[PDB]
């Protein structure tokens, strides 16, 4: 009844042991990069998945790949583990929302059972019609499926789009003309799938059937209603069953997977979730928590990595890691219920939970200086031809419920148009007329969690530009002048100073007969990426490799004398990356580390006062202290004369914003409008706004 | 706490429902082809595997394939399912017994922890030696692994055999010369792996370590001892950790998988096993049952398809299907504990359990007629250069414990030599000198469970030769003579009578854009495999397609007038295939059905009295009634003047044999000898023979 883990030394874990209770709601918390995500996914999920995959067939196990064995002594009390995260892929066009949620099969069964046959030539009711003289075969569930030759459209082989343009025959219905003739309640299968989830649930609720039809089709109706209710309680009440799976975002895919797992009813499975509440409005938090509790009540163990206060208060057991990040983290500081953590004096989460540390609402807010950005005729996706004014020089937050269209309206329209107008891009913008006020801006930079590189030749030091200064100060030493060296000698990108064996990468590729490529450190350079002649030069007792190896915190004291390097190192420390090292490969950096590197690079630049920054959910996977630091950094950037636009669902970040734009009042076809605009105080006075109500409650 | 299954209609299941208790020892029983194996594997295992695979990554799920959805209404209370069966594959040479059992990792850890360094050039002890002037790196567990560049032999990339001949450098050790220098207790890792499992366990038990060594290496020793004990209790105490996984047989692989599953300690997993006791001697039955109970006691549900009496008596819940096979089966006849089934008057298993029906020991036994088969210098595998005499004209059974070498000695030596001498084969026989008495035999036929064909053009009717008689009697009708037809017209292999659309196969291949090939019935012939002109001819109110469609039981009454067809149909009914149809495709036949078809074909032949039949475990997946029928058929074949040699572990079949040859007294290197020979009464008088003791107890 316990999951005993001993000798966990994965990544930065400091040889810790823990006993996680089974069949309970367990939440893991900690600072960003403190090792909680590693401790969960790389140890427990990896072991649970491997112990089940290895027992399967040899062909399937090899096809799925060989998961790396975690550095753990022994794990006791383990079950097969399923991980849900925002890591979806396009996969294939054959899969849609209905197929993933396993409701299309029930729809096919219902249409085969109580469907009403019809003639596609004469339009009358029917197994043959005396008017059109056409004979039809027996009704089977296989006919309504587009994955079989009996029902798939012959022109587009049941894909709905010739390889992409829509199929002219079925117009994307993915089914034969004869199959679509069968209609239930005046709507065929395609029309039912085209409806929204809530609309479909309402239609099924009030559907009228005869006594025989109700008697024969009851379990199917019950299952369909239960699955639709699960989907609604999850939060995706605006989606359509006919939507392709690839087009869904990470959060939508994760929530769909959660709903499918709830519907399946699997028992004795360890579920590991990575921030289920991300990309979700505050009003859906209670429903999400209820859904999580319902999933747990099926006989499953829940391991949720969430920093939400409501999730903390609704959990059974909380495990806190820290007290810092990187080399300062990897230890269990607090453990117990929420009350024990709140009373714990050495817990980072408890300090914010008890109210000792909190984000203070500013007493003064900036005002626009007559410069505005106007968007005219925004009609992309569900936008109802609205016009929005975005003030310049202030901190602007775009709020609204999920599916309101804020992410599309920002990313696919404003950022694309600004990039085309300023950076001379080659990407088609969204459906809009024109943008007024572009001349007030000079450049636009988008900050996200995408990796900063794909090769080991890119490092945070090189990205921030401090590597050039380091090379110059190394070449300015007495030894370099004596030996006639150049500033480019101390670089792993130009031949002459780097090691020729690994070409400056520091690693070598070894190919096995029946195994994938394995990367090992270079033997000639011992992973130092430099030859002996270059490494012979030392400045202040340290060489170039030693300088690259040390962390930002050590570099702060080491480079106190040089002001130009000191400024960049101080910026990197202020963006919260004091534990990282300058020589770390960009391929190993996480999303948060890459975002912090980009923020530090933007801060170090000489702002001209005509720069616009766009951030899409910057608080993904961030603790309360990380949120406070990010708010401070954003406020500093705004005070630097630039403009910041952030799409955020966190109330703490929202309450500190200067301008708020609300999109709603619902999601999907029910949204795309503008509800409230202005300062947070003004928005809090709007009655018909959920964000306004939550802001009024917070303030 | 229950597994509720409703509306199960897979294959021949007659829409049954059942409630299987959870976390209990459950045994499913029934006649061969009664639908128990289908009801278990195709429904429960398929659903449990699919509900876990679909939740995994898209790339892994598609790589592992898409399991077919069973025809079941709904299943409640399900967990991920693991199926263990004799369906292993060669896979890759990179996997051995130790790697599969997950003991090689612990061996590497132990050698890295308490290993004794040594010099491979001077032979002295050592991190460098002042004599050879050679420096060695730090000892790490990765060095002892052959799947990494640090330890793999460079000549053969860590495979142990260049692509096959052994690597001249490492001589199959799969490791570098420096790695093998580290020895624990006078033996390196390769020598430890080369030892038998029991010998290795004994060596580890009496291994002497210092106080510090014992303190630092205790968990590893405990895990190694536990895994070795599990392997011994399973029954494979003669295997070697260095043996390749591909060379293992089906039973050995299944038992290794069982031992690995026990060692892993997974919880909340439904385990489905297909005859775990097959290929195992009676003396290991108690140990196997104890191992199964220990595996269940970890919090798992056991679904065992076994016909053993001891398994029935050691189980918690028994579900019995029947009462017949094929169309007569697919229903739950009895359900409850062993006492309830024994008292049940309409249970097939209970009738044999209570003693109402039993196999009677013959009161007289046949004697050899001076004709014997002599094998001289049999040295293949573990045979210790023994000579065996096999009498001719009688029923001979080859017994012995697992690993004694009976299967090798028979199949790879005697059958191969007889085939080369008589049928003019091109397969190299085993290590033997010569065989005396070959001139007494005319031909040798081996009967196994391999499929009788790979195309739909082969059917049991064509295999037995009755199809030619059916074609002749169809062409002898008045209509065929009037239309000038030929005997070859009513055949799906020659153009002229068969349907040209499907070329007589009856199915068509349809290729999808992103899906594998799908086979559907031919539209032109409607699956009848004949054109309208041929089908127009009817004999006694039935056409050729109708004749092919009907079962053997109906054909018995239909073809009473024709004696030649009646004899073959009666033979097919007597071999227990009265439920099968003549037109069934050979690709869909199971192993038991194929074996019965081969037995019927052999029975229908005109025996010349100089034929030898070899059967390897013919009682695989057979009920008690099936065993009785097989014993009767074998006795009839022996009485037909031929010779039968059967390698069987079942005591019921053994007690009815005329001659018994015992190989032992142990398995592996401890066996390969001859213990007892003669009649079962004589064998039962041998004290140092487990088979003799069991025969004495039975008689
Ligand atoms: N490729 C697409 N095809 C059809 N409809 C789409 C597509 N992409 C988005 N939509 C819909 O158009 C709207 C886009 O809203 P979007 O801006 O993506 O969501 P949001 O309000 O920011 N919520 P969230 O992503 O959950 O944080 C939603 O109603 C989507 O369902
Ligand atoms: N390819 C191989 N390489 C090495 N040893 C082998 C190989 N095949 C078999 N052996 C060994 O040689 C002997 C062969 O015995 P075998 O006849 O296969 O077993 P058996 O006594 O019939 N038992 P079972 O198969 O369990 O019913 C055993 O000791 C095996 O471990
Ligand atoms: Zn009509
Ligand atoms: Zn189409
Ligand atoms: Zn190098
Ligand atoms: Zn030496
Ligand atoms: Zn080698
Ligand atoms: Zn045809």
């Amino acid at each position: 009844d316990y999951i005993v883990v001993k000798g966990a030394r994965e990544h930065n874990l400091k040889n810790i042991d823990v006993k996680i209770p089974r069949d309970k709601f367990v939440v893991i918390t900690g600072l960003s990069g403190s090792g909680k995500s590693s401790l969960a996914f790389d140890t427990i999920y990896a072991e649970g998945q491997r112990r089940y995959v290895e027992s399967l067939s040899s062909y399937a196990r090899q096809f799925l790949g060989q998961m790396e064995k975690p550095d753990v002594d022994y794990i006791d009390g383990l079950s097969p583990a399923i991980a849900i995260d925002q890591k979806t892929t396009s996969r294939n066009p054959r899969s849609t929302v209905g197929t993933v949620t396993e409701i299309y099969d029930y729809l096919r069964l219902l249409f085969a059972r109580i469907g009403t046959p019809h003639c596609y030539l004469c339009g009358r009711e029917i197994f043959a019609c005396t008017e059109c003289n056409v004979s039809m075969e027996e009704i089977t569930p296989r006919m309504f499926s587009f994955n079989n030759p009996y029902g798939a459209c012959p022109e587009c082989t049941g894909l709905g789009s010739l390889m992409n343009i829509p199929c002219p025959v079925c117009k994307g219905a993915r089914l034969k003309k004869e199959s679509l003739a069968v209609t239930i309640g005046g709507k065929n299968i395609y029309e039912v799938c085209c409806l929204s989830i809530g609309e479909a649930k309402e239609f099924f609720a009030n559907l009228n059937l005869t006594e025989r039809q109700q008697l024969i089709a009851r379990q199917i109706l019950k299952e369909i209603n239960a699955r639709l209710g699960f989907l609604v309680d999850v939060g995706l009440d605006y989606l359509t069953l006919a939507r392709a799976a690839g087009t869904l975002s990470g959060g939508e895919a994760q929530r769909i997977r959660l709903a499918t797992q709830i519907g399946s009813g699997l028992m004795g499975v360890i579920y590991i979730l990575d921030e289920p509440s991300i990309g979700l409005h505050q009003r859906d938090n209670d429903r999400l928590l209820r859904s999580l509790k319902k999933l747990r009540d099926l006989g499953n163990t829940l391991l949720v990595v969430e920093h939400d206060e409501d999730t903390m208060y609704a959990s059974d057991y909380i495990i806190d890691l820290g007290p810092g990040a990187g080399s300062h983290g990897g230890q269990i500081v607090a453990e117990g219920t929420v009350e024990e953590i709140k009373q714990n004096p050495n817990s980072v989460t408890g300090e914010y939970l008890s109210g000792r540390k909190k984000i203070e609402v500013p007493k003064e807010r900036r005002k626009p200086n007559g410069k505005w950005l106007e968007i005219i005729g925004a009609r992309e996706n569900n936008l109802k031809n609205i016009n929005v004014r975005i003030p310049l020089g202030v901190f602007t937050c775009i709020t609204g419920v999920s599916g309101s269209g804020k992410s599309s309206l920002i990313n696919e329209i404003l950022y694309k148009r600004l990039a085309a107008e300023l950076n001379r891009a080659s990407v088609k913008p969204g459906e809009h007329d024109l943008i007024k006020g572009i001349e007030y801006l000079d450049k636009v930079i988008d900050i996200d969690q995408s990796p900063i590189g794909r090769t080991p030749r890119s490092n945070p030091a090189t990205y921030t530009g401090v590597f050039d200064f380091i090379r110059e100060i190394f070449a300015n030493t007495t030894e370099a002048k004596t030996r006639g060296y150049k500033a480019g000698r101390f670089s792993f990108n130009v031949k002459g100073g780097r090691c020729e064996a690994c070409a400056g990468d520091g690693i070598n590729k070894i190919e096995m007969h029946f195994l994938p490529d394995i990367y090992v450190p270079c033997e000639v350079c011992k992973g130092k990426r430099y030859n002996r002649e270059t490494l012979e030069v030392r400045y202040k007792g340290k060489n170039i490799a030693e300088v690259l190896d040390m962390t930002v915190e050590e570099a702060l004291e080491f480079f106190k004398n040089i002001p130009r390097i000191h400024k960049k190192i101080e910026t990197l420390y202020d963006v919260g990356l004091g534990y990282i090292k300058l020589g770390q490969s960009s391929t190993t950096l996480s999303g948060g580390e890459a975002q912090r590197v980009k923020l530090a690079t933007e801060l170090s630049r000489k702002s001209t006062g005509k720069t616009m920054y766009i951030l899409d959910e910057p608080t993904t996977g961030l603790h309360m202290a990380d949120v406070h630091r990010l708010v401070g950094i954003l406020h500093r950037l705004v005070e630097a004369g630039n403009s910041v636009v952030v799409i955020e669902h966190n109330l703490d970040v929202i309450k500190t914003a200067d301008y708020i734009i609300d999109l709603g009042p619902e999601g999907g076809s029910g949204g795309g409008l503008v509800v409230a605009e202005g300062t947070p105080e003004e928005v809090a006075k709007v009655e018909n706004s959920y964000t306004g109500q939550f802001l009024k409650k917070v303030l």
